[PDB]
């Protein structure tokens, strides 16, 4: 059996996002610190348990995987699709590597980024650094309960795990990244009652709005998508709130888990493009994606024997 | 008898350190805000009781203080004195506030940080913003626990608190300010047994070097100063790490509570200039200062009495 | 098939709901079932991971065939009073049962709110307990309760439906009994004596041996053996209850098994007696004041 | 300094408030009870330490200290004023003893609770009994945070127990109850900004409504009272939500300290009776009191030296 | 004014007691490591704020006073006193230094007796040794909830703290400890009811049994002692299980802290010797001490000031 | 289908390792005491649910085997093998009996022991008993993190659990026990950059030392071993510290569990009589085994079925 990373974990309450580009000739620097992370993720981890929860989920572009790697790529590996919407707009920006690391604490997250890094420095560039950190009753930026409707045990293994559709990269997964700022004048500006439209849940119950009720253009209207068969389509979602007060950033992390992009970005259309009944999701309204980018996720055992 | 601020409050796993100048015209918004600083704390605090540890303490600058009140001074306010010592230099840098925010939590210092930012916008310019993290060891960006030799109890109270020597200010204290940033490359390439005898302690273990083997220039000799009394002099100090591993940012942010300013002054002249025995502090070799600020953090009834 | 949290663990808070389905309530009931699951989920996920927060559905035989045509769990059948020399096990009315479990009562409380707000107007309220753990996992006895619990593929097999009635496979059965404790003659008993009437010792929770523990003790009457001669095994989530103004010291009995059959005999031997036992001498401390018999469905059942 | 009971500790995640009456010829069995009790509150509460922080605050009416004691009486010690408001009514119900029972779990509120009835038995009888809890982010059963603003440290010491004005009893306090239900049908079709106007605070993040928008006839600005010089008068609450979900019952317990009842009962005059500004607190349009009591709660030194 | 060791904290988890003596010319090398005791406590502590909860009282015999100080001795300073009883007998045994450390983890006691043991090697022979911890809910070997009538607050300080009847040693305090072996075999021959009426307490709920059932040869009777004034003489105790089952050992560390020895010694003389009413403590049947030392435990800052 | 023992279970944070004899004629006794040891665990852990996290594994010795069964005896079960190296000696020790107990607290461990050493009063002789503790950070005596490369998951499983290979006895494992003294004086003597020569891995950050830089006599080095396919031999460790401050004995307590004991004999031949490039594990130099046994595990359901 493969052992996949730990992309199935549960969220916590801190994460460092580290998306970097490799270098010219930074190749075989990345290659071998790919072949000890999970050896570094013990390392740091280990005496900080059992409350550390500690875990690095390790991702690698399109353009990368071909500058690493010879023989077979996985079958969903592709850059970020931009989307230009008549409103709203879905980037691309660079990314070779991803490093989602996740903790209980940010400075188990901070020391498993220094050590990764330590063994980049001068093969690597980075583009985006961000440090998470959760509210303490599990709610995002706009104040309302996130990863509610995340898929749990063998659901969860069925959406998020690639099988026998790609047996080479069975226990891999796809990451799509977009780092969000929010217009939060704009956000709070709109009664309780307004926002809930917008989102689609009750704010302070979390419970689903009815049916007869949700607005067709709320963000869990747009991102319920059933496939041919009639059976839900599931992301696995760990997003994480971010921010600096001096320079008014209150930002969410997007990022989703998928056995193949094609959900992710079948979501991603309808929010950006829209559908015939609804012009686009209305949390765009108050929310800009400034990053953009897709990673394959290995099996762990992929990583370790290369 | 007059209420401190949280002043005497132990060291929290997060921190947020936010200083402000105030722009033209902004008295009257920063008054308000004062005004209800600590019913903001209230605000965000109390639902995350007993878990959440939430604390701000809010501090003056020497020509914000002339700004924002008439009548008395406190006794010890002045800006910050800069040291230009032969090797090592202790810059000033502006402030007029200084938000001292502690929690068990980063987003419960986040989001009184909001709460505090959305108040005085368009009156204050942002100068610096730190997010702390401790280690889950109670350990610096150096690799040493930091805090041991902190005052307890009544020795607190006596070192901290502004008494009958400035009656009208009476449950007061001064803060000194100074972030640093560390060469942790050059500090990475001593031995632990050179790097114990630059801090003056063992590191795994925390014990203090004995008074035979403890070097002149280590950082708890220069930090150690008697009074004409031959009784010691103690600061509390809430020295918190911080960084950026993209920048390669490593830093300690330095904060000091004293009853008397003179007493930090004599700690920073001793490291910066040096003894008889010593040219300098040897810390100083690893560490570089960036930011210096002085505040007076008034008796809690000061602020909600405007 | 995904069953419910019915091999979920112990917690230290729990509500028990029982509620009759009003005449014209069955679309409203029907409509709250395949939702459950998502208002779980939306009280639970505001305290993830420690809420610990779980419901378990229950429907009884009578409601069973006013709300579903086609197949019937081949065990259901509304709860058997019995009528025995000394004591009775009441059956009481039943439609449908809502077990709720976390770490904290507020969860609990919160996701009752929501279900009863659902079913206002086409449900009439028989029973609500609020248990609560009472020190190291104690009854209103003063012992430990749980112990011989089955735990991992024992348990499994004890408590879900298999391949015997695989249209239902990953249901269970509830036996629910409210039993109010007369606290004043048990305390008259020396330790010793109580230690008798459960068969286990009071502060160690060591069983009594084989050549002491009376016939009619609890663990005595409650173990019964199979064809094969292994154990038969339920699993048991009991929570004290109680009001001290009224002396009211209370268990609320809830058991799970793979067919009532199990539950039913050991229910027959301490109420009936055998030719070693008159009774269960719990039952001379320990009056039952409800008594209802629940189907728990797999949860794919429910959200179809 | 006397050593008063556990009045000025903090909020816990569960209660029970047991108020009973003294039978007639109930009073040796509740003298002897009370010089007891702090015994069996360690006899419960210290096989869970650290963790249980259980306490019981034993309160005394007016009547019921006629009865049992023959000395001098609290300044402040009366029975509850009934309130006859224009619309609402503050309902002055019967309590001779009040146990307010305070733990980390309910298991040791329920045991001490027992003990203390346990003697009590044939010599008193139960008037109410309410098992509080909890609920998420000490929020309330109308959504909202409840006890931000409770005076803390020398504040609360200062607002709560007795001191000069009354030296015989210095370490006492005066505990008001009222047991509320809510009409939650009527409050949920409320918009959370009308409820946050009946309130005077935000509901999610619990910010107090400017002074320019926080109207005259929320709760906030009937229970903000100043003395003459101008200083804040303040009690200590201790409020807990109770309920069941069968019977619609959604309530708050109110309990409130202080050094004089006077500091409460000008809050509820105000709240019931109204002012020049506000015909009523707001809240009472979804609130209904259907006890009223009022007890001193003396030193624990006081309950002690009995017989 | 003069700063109490932690004689007043409560029961810990865990616990090492250490007795030894000082050998011959041992005295210089102890009075350093005295002067050090309440840094090296900070040293190990500090780095498992604030749930640590370490804490050190040291404790000086009568024969070793004299053998390290000169001048005024504690008023009630004296070797243990043994009791010679019809039945029971309170052997003393030797010992000239008490070391009582309690945590909430024995890795903090443990590290905190190797360094102070470390800084004795050569000085002290070891005398006694027990690794105590917490047994349930607060019970002792013999299946009893220990420590529930314990003074707290202004009452635990007038029972345990010396004051103005001896000024030159305010703040000090006098332990008396006896290692206790329990006979488990004959205790478990009895009856509940025949070991509450041992103690005088019921077992299961730890209520006190009432007055007229009693027994006037029950530990709680026993123990119960008034002053001429009719004022209770109370003492702080911090027993502590400990055990080996394979030597078949279940043992109770008895520790009492009192302002004067006198209170604990008329204790220990009604236990032993017996009242008009009660031959001896029934407890003892079950029970043998095999250790007995009296220390004045002084000042923190008597300490400090070496 | 055959239920295991806990034997793939985490380290929690106190254990009591049980070494007994069987007398001669107590094999009846044994016998009944092994088909109750899974009812005395669940009477004694049940009432601590859910944070106890108590557990026994028992363990039966090659010569105890044929004293207790008739018919088939596990394939790789054979007496502890002496090991004479040129320098260092891994001793045999007498051992019938292992009970391994674990649980996030010492009380539970003991009343466990107490309940398990009633029933074979008479009929066993003691021949170790040690109570281990979590020291610090996962730390053993030497100041290292101890655990990090155990195996986890299915790694874990496939490592230690018997299967197909020996079908009667699928869901057994064997356990290799022997209790080290350590050299505390020798070891402190080292600096830490030859301390990590000694054990192959950083003292304070726990990673590894790289090919280039690790010692062939260093631990870590001695003990990765590969089968003859090229992948890892692994074993699970749940080493504990233990000593006495006063007896200067400063202990681990290994244990390590493997599906076969020819992997955990591999290392310790490695360890003691070396290799071509390695005269010994230089962790011998400080540490010196003064017991060593071995025992099979076997399956739950084999020990209830007697
Ligand atoms: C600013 C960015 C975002 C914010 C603040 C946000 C917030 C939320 C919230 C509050 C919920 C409801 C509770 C939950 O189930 O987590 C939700 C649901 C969801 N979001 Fe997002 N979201 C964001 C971006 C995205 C994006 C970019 C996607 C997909 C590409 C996405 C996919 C989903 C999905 C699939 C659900 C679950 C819908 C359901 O089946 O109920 N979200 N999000
Ligand atoms: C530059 C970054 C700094 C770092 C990394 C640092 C780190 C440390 C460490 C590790 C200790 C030993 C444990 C303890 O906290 O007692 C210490 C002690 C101390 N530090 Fe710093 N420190 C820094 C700057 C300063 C400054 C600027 C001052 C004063 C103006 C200062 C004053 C002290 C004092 C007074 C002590 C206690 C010495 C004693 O009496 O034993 N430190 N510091
Ligand atoms: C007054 C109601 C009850 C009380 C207070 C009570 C209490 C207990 C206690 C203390 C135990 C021993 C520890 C353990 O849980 O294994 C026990 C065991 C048990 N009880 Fe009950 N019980 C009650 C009613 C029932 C009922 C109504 C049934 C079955 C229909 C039942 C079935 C069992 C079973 C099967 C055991 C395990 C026996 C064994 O195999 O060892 N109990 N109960
Ligand atoms: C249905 C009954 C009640 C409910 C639900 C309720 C709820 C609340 C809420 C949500 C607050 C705002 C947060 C805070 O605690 O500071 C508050 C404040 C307060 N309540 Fe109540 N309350 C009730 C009855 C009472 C009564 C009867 C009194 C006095 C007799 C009282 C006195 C106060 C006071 C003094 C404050 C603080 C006002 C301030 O200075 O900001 N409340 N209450
Ligand atoms: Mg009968
Ligand atoms: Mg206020
Ligand atoms: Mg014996
Ligand atoms: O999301
Ligand atoms: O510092
Ligand atoms: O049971
Ligand atoms: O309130
Ligand atoms: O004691
Ligand atoms: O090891």
């Amino acid at each position: 059996e493969p052992e996949p990373q730990m992309v199935l974990s549960p969220l916590t309450s801190a994460a460092i996002f580290l998306v970097v580009t490799i270098d010219s000739g930074g190749e075989d620097t990345v290659r071998d610190l790919l072949s000890d992370v999970a050896s570094l993720e013990r390392a740091v981890g280990f005496r900080a348990q059992p409350d550390g929860r500690l875990s690095c989920v390790t991702g690698i572009g399109s353009e990368a995987w071909d500058r690493l790697f010879s023989g077979a790529r996985p079958a969903g590996l592709h850059p970020f699709r931009e989307l230009d919407g008549p409103v709203h707009r879905a980037v691309a920006t660079p990314g070779d590597l991803l490093f989602h690391i996740r903790a209980s604490r940010l400075d188990l997250c901070f020391a498993l980024a220094t050590e990764i890094m330590g063994r980049l420095r001068g093969a690597v560039t980075p583009q985006d650094e961000v440090h998470g950190f959760k509210y303490f009753d599990e709610r995002d930026m706009l104040g309302f309960v996130a990863g509610t409707e995340n898929p749990t045990g063998a659901a969860a293994r069925r959406a998020v795990l690639v099988g026998a559709e790609d047996p080479a990269f069975a226990g891999g997964s796809y990451a799509v990244v977009q780092k969000y700022l929010h217009d939060i004048d704009a956000w709070e500006g709109l009664s309780v009652e307004a926002q809930e439209r917008v989102i689609g849940r009750r704010k302070m119950t979390d419970v689903e709005l009815s049916d007869d009720v949700k607005p067709a253009d709320s963000h869990v209207a747009l991102t319920s998508v059933t496939g041919p068969d009639g059976s839900d389509l599931e992301i696995l979602r760990d997003n994480m709130p971010f921010g600096s007060v001096g320079r008014e950033e209150f930002g969410t992390y997007f990022i989703g888990y998928a056995r193949t992009p094609e959900v992710t970005e079948t979501m991603l259309e309808r929010m950006f493009l829209g559908t015939a009944s609804a012009p686009h999701d209305r949390i765009l309204d108050f929310s800009t994606a400034v990053t953009g980018s897709l990673f394959f996720t290995p099996a762990a055992d992929f990583l370790e024997d290369l």
